[PDB]
């Protein structure tokens, strides 16, 4: 018999649970699966705490969202393939759930799945090793409920743990000496506490665009942002200026690349996070850049330097539920037999290359989000997964694109056609600049 | 030859290495000597950082202290027995150095011990393992300059990383919502941040005494400060006050025991830390409480289930430096075979429960003193430790005491005698509550 370990219940590892769960209803055998979470519940990213730095176990504090968070796409660009929306909530809904709304969404399928009972909660996996001679990878977890660490011998081993939780946190001139508060996104929590105030916000990525936000429609007196490569460029309110590179800080005055100046009262540092594996010896740590095509995992999920291993979500997301699905079905099937890894390193290196490249023959976004499209395909063709219309998710990601670069304030008040009836979205019964409650049962009634 | 490897180059760490070097210097054999760092830098808690979460390198920050800190007890108390403060800054300086001032002392020693070249930094512990049949430990080690794990073996392992650094961070109702900042005492860097602002103080312990005095020099608007079991006691000014144990929050509003309610702006949790070592297996792994009689370790230091690991600085302190270097001592003879372990562990586990019991005698503040004083005496007629003068030192925590129940906001403008001179320092040159300045330069002129 066969034994997998799952590393991590967010939205991938509880993906690569449904994925198992699903082929033994069709019928098939399955091996036991182990998910270790280090979290008391399940959700990921998804799973809400006001607690930064170390955890109440003291392990390092996952979660990366912040209040007043809403969905960053619209909702039918990750609509689930085998369970939607109305049949959860029962309704439609508005185009951009709020975090609460979408983790109950999350949370529904995962229930109705019955996986749960295979999730170890409060149970960080300590270490991973490879013995080439059981061809068994051992895995050492600490669970925190009885205060034990403990080793156990699995067949397979998909690290399902994330790269949105260790910041990129780098250090400019004056930031030891700044009269102010200074934080990385990964731990910024209530834009309340910026009201009224000066925010620096570095960054020309999602993190700087939607943390910028939240502490503008929250009351920031101001809102300066700063990029160092293309600026983020959309039409910002009044009290938003974008401005080049940080130089240091003198006191309270960031100084720029352009000699331009303005005094500050804090800085939030959007500059994103690393690919980071604490648990993890050199012949398995996956080491990588964020992008679309992840360096050494053979077809986006199976590592190079040892098929048996795989790796979830690691990618840069365009897409996120619905690939995380495709990759577990893919990882599923490779498991159980019904596909067969290449036993030729050269190769698997291969197609990594051919991502690569792919990838970067154009920069153009809508050429980004299409390739992460054909990605998924590509891997829903390899299994039965419900193929589904993802060139219509394309659609959707292109009218967001051009709500943003629109009016970048307001285009979360807009509404999109669903993929399952065609049947364009309602509007919220709110505005989002007024929508200032945060609560699921606000936004439901 | 064999070899032993010391995890933490702070003030306990860096003792084991100059007690090393100071019995291969007298001619003795030594065994080869590996100190793994996780930090940039030595100084374990007195290498500041402005940064709190995660280090840059994705570690998690092991930095307790703020800026403006000054030595909380007298220099007098934890002065080096083979370095004294004349031998290093040459004069006679005041009796409560500020950090940075420590911290050119604890480096001025291992400076002259040339032992640096025997420490690995930026290359954090990952684990330790026993394996009983080689009679071996095995450290796994990352090292983060070539972002490469490895494993070696070694005869003896000395643990020292410390228990200062992982919070004990609980949760009380109203925290997830409160509209302003909660900050536990190990991620509190800069006092500044709460001038003008009716500040709360979770705790009666010397973190909230000296982080409220932070906050009260640097003009908070009122400090509330709550116990839960002893109020501290002191005699505090007039925008200071201590209520028993909060309830939970109502917005911005605390609720304590006595049913009365107060309005703050932040709460910092001074409510300490926990003994957390995240490398070691069940059988290694130390577990004990915060007290001057540690639990599982014969003389203070032997891990009792296997005395071939060690461990330093565990217990509580009132007694620092000269601690750590007692039992630097101790733990290298016994390696060296100077001292041999009791061959029947009922034996060290017998002498663990002595001193549990002798602590628990009394609650009396001298006789802890004393207490600790005793472990050090007793330590120190163990090896070849210079002598001197415990007693003296002991008067001066004994004065430092007084001073502080005569006046918690100036105790720091206060001298003592020297063990080695017996005559008072010199006055610095500054009130404490003015001495708005605490870089080494300005301490010394
Ligand atoms: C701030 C932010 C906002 C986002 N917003 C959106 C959005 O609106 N829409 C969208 O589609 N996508 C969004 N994303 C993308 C997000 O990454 C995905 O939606 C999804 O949460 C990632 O799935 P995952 O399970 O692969 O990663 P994660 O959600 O990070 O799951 C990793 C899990 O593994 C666990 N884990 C980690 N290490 C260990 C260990 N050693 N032992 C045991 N368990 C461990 C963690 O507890 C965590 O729960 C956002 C990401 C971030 C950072
Ligand atoms: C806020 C605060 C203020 C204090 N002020 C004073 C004072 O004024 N006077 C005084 O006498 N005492 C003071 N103390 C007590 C303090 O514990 C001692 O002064 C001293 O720092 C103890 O030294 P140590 O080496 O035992 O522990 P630490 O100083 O904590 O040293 C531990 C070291 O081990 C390293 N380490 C940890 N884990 C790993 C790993 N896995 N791998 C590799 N390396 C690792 C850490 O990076 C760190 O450098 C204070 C303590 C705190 C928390
Ligand atoms: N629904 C979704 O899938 C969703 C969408 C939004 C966010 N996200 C995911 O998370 C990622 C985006 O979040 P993110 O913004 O937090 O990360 P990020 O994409 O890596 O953005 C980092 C920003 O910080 C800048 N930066 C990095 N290091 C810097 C430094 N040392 N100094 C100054 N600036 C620096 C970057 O500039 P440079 O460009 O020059 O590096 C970049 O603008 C996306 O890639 C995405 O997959 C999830
Ligand atoms: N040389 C010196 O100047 C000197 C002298 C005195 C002490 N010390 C040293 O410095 C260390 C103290 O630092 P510290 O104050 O940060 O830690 P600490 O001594 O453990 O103090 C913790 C405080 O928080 C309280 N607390 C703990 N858990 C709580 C909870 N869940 N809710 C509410 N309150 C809670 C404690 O109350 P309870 O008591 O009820 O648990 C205590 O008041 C000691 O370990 C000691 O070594 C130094």
């Amino acid at each position: 018999t066969k034994r997998v370990a799952v590393i991590g219940a967010g939205p991938s590892g509880l993906a690569q649970l449904r994925a198992f769960q699903s082929a033994a209803d069709q019928g098939a055998e399955i091996p036991e699966i182990v998910c270790f979470e280090k979290q008391a519940n399940w959700g990921g990213l998804w799973n809400y705490t006001w607690r930064t730095g170390l955890d109440e176990n003291g392990e390092p504090v996952h979660c990366s969202m912040y209040r007043y968070l809403w969905s960053n796409g619209p909702k039918e660009g990750l609509e689930f393939a085998d369970y939607s929306f109305e049949e959860h909530f029962g309704k439609q809904i508005a185009s951009y759930p709020p975090r609460a709304v979408l983790f109950d969404y999350i949370e529904g399928r995962v229930h109705k799945a019955d996986v749960r009972k295979w999730i170890r909660f409060n149970s960080p996996v300590r270490w991973v090793s490879y013995d080439a001679e059981t061809a068994k990878f051992t895995v050492t977890a600490h669970n925190h409920e009885t205060d034990s660490t403990y080793s156990a011998a699995f067949d397979h081993v998909i690290c399902a743990s994330g790269h949105f939780s260790t910041p990129n946190v780098p250090f400019y001139e004056g930031f030891d000496t700044f009269n102010g508060r200074i934080v990385h996104a990964h731990d910024f929590r209530d834009a309340r506490e910026f009201e009224g105030k000066d925010v620096l916000v570095m960054g020309a990525s999602s993190s700087a665009e939607d943390i910028g936000s939240q502490c503008w429609k929250y009351g920031a007196k101001s809102i300066t942002s700063c990029y160092r490569s293309a600026p983020m460029g959309y039409a910002w309110p009044d009290n938003w200026e974008e401005k080049p590179a940080l130089e240091k800080l003198t006191g309270k005055t960031a100084h720029f690349a352009d000699g331009s100046t303005r005094d500050v009262d804090a800085i939030i540092l959007c500059t994103g996070y690393k690919h980071f594996f604490s648990f993890l010896p050199d012949d398995l740590r996956l080491k990588t850049a964020n992008r679309l095509a992840t360096a050494d995992l053979y077809k986006g999920v199976a590592y190079v330097h040892n098929p048996a291993m795989f790796y979830l979500g690691m990618q840069d997301q365009w897409f996120t539920f619905n690939m995380f699905d495709a990759q577990a079905w893919w990882v599923r099937d490779a498991i159980l037999g019904r596909i067969t890894l290449p036993k030729d390193k050269a190769a698997m290196l291969a197609d990594v290359a051919e991502r690569e490249t792919r990838e970067e023959a154009s920069d153009d976004v809508k050429y980004a989000i299409r390739y992460q499209a054909d990605y998924v395909k590509e891997l829903v063709a390899e299994t039965d997964y419900p193929s589904f219309d993802i060139d219509g998710a394309c659609d959707a990601f292109f009218e967001w694109k051009k709500h943003k670069a629109k009016d970048i304030m307001a285009f979360r008040d807009n509404s999109y056609k669903s993929v399952i009836t065609g049947t364009m979205a309602p509007v919220h019964h709110t505005p989002w600049k007024e929508a200032l409650d945060d609560s699921m049962e606000a936004y439901l009634q």
